[PDB]
């Protein structure tokens, strides 16, 4: 339970993709337990099939959910006995090498969101914010780019945030349910307000693959027409609810010294 | 004005090279002052020529030294008014782009040495240490490499560490003088013992170059490296323990060069 993390993977109409990723994550070092947040209402969980294929390196708890909400994976699960939580979308495969190193980074910055997918917010109209990535001009000062968020769907964060999240303003919970989007944007707001530091630190993945297309079922949430537009919306809504833009920019990109070999020179 | 830093450059029989680098560093953003530790005992400082070619962006102070000692640059200079000190050998050209970034990193970790040249110690026979770089097997766990030191000769570190150095066991001073080497290793020992964290944080230089040749160099001397190992062991003895701590963190600027995150 000490020096270990808990994998929280929410899955929706991607059971085939899920079983494949589960075979991967179960074998990662420092993994204490896995919590599958089953969002397939009225659909028989896979646990049975999962046991017939045992033994497994660690315990895997399949929690059926009331409704299919993006927030479900943010509840305070009693079976989480680790200080750190590893949250991954059920369509992403992060190499063990990336997890071990990133987790070791999280331990040096437990109060921050350590992940592999960085994003930013920009502003052009005094007070009006927009959501985006490196395709948008750097809001930042001089050189390079900046990021003010790390998406929780590929990250390590202190499990006490799930608690802190629950204690957040009702309007925020409402906002997440109303859109079934921007739950990670909320978490980033929540974290930075709590620490006063950038909500996250970006760890460049040496081997992370997205399996979106390799699945029977839905194409994926970010392909919806109003996805991005919906995200810019959320940032502005949160600024209203919290009455202020808390996100702070950062341009720190951490890579593993010497992995690959001689990448320092 | 913790929004600026002071450059401390020690020069020796490299005036041509010094005058060149000076033209570069004087223009670096957030540079408050430059302190040239003139280690040429007997020769006249470039001050006159320097001013004949002014005006310059910042005050440059040439401080003639009594003797030619490596540790001269680790003295507490009254003219240093910044919390940060940028220390560069007089044969190394670090781009402004790198300085500006590295400085911004130091501000987020003022108690650590933020620099572009990482090195480490290793141990094969319990207790005996050896000095080296990436040519030596990783001491740590099992992936990639590890560094336990960041050479001060191209780094950013808190100015309060120069005063803290003066208060080190006499033996430490003797050692530095004795070998005319190891000052940077002594500093790493000092900082790690003080903060309890890794002595430094490595920032990958995007554009740093060595002009050593264009001017012959200390590390070329036959007993240079062997001496450095020696120093780690002597220091370990003077401190009754090996404080240096391994780190595998490599910091690069997000988006510099463009899309280096993908
Ligand atoms: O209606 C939905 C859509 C998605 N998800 C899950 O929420 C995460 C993110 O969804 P997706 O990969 O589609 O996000 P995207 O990458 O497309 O924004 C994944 O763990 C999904 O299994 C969910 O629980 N309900
Ligand atoms: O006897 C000496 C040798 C060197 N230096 C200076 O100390 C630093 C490091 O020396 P060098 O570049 O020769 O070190 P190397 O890269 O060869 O180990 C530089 O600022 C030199 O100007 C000095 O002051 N006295
Ligand atoms: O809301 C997101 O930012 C969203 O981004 C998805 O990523 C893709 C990226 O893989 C592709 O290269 O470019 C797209 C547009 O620029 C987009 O950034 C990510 O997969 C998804 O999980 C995120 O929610
Ligand atoms: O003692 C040092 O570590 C010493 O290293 C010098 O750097 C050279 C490097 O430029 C060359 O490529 O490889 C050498 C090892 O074979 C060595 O690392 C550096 O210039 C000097 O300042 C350092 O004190
Ligand atoms: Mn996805
Ligand atoms: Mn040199």
């Amino acid at each position: 339970a000490l020096d270990s993390f808990t994998l929280i993977m929410q899955t929706y109409n991607r059971t085939d993709l899920l079983l494949r990723l589960l075979n991967h994550y179960q074998a990662v070092p420092s993994l204490h337990k896995v919590i599958v947040v089953w969002n397939n209402v009225g659909e028989k969980g896979p646990e049975e099939l999962w046991n017939s294929l045992g033994p497994h390196p660690i315990p895997v708890i399949f929690k059926p959910q009331t409704a299919n909400k993006m927030r479900n994976r943010l509840q305070v699960f009693p079976e989480v006995e680790t200080n750190a939580v590893l949250m991954v979308d059920d369509d992403t495969l992060i190499s063990a090498q990336d997890l071990v190193f990133a987790f070791s980074i999280w331990q040096q910055f437990p109060d921050q969101i350590i992940g592999f997918v960085p994003r930013k917010h920009v502003s052009t109209s005094s007070g009006i914010y927009s959501y985006g990535g490196f395709e948008l001009q750097t809001p930042g000062p001089g050189n390079g780019d900046q990021y003010s968020m790390v998406l929780i769907g590929a990250s390590f964060f202190n499990s006490k945030y799930l608690e802190l999240f629950q204690k957040q303003p009702a309007a925020v919970h409402a906002l997440i349910d109303e859109t079934q989007n921007c739950d990670d944007i909320a978490m980033n707001f929540l974290v930075t307000r709590h620490t006063g530091k950038p909500s996250g630190i970006f760890v460049k993945p040496i081997n992370m693959v997205n399996l979106e297309k390799e699945t029977n079922g839905y194409s994926g949430m970010w392909h919806r027409a109003e996805h991005f537009l919906q995200r810019s919306y959320c940032i502005n809504k949160l600024v209203n609810i919290y009455d202020g833009m808390p996100l702070k920019y950062s341009n720190i990109m951490i890579s593993q010294f010497g992995f690959p070999y001689a990448n320092h020179k």
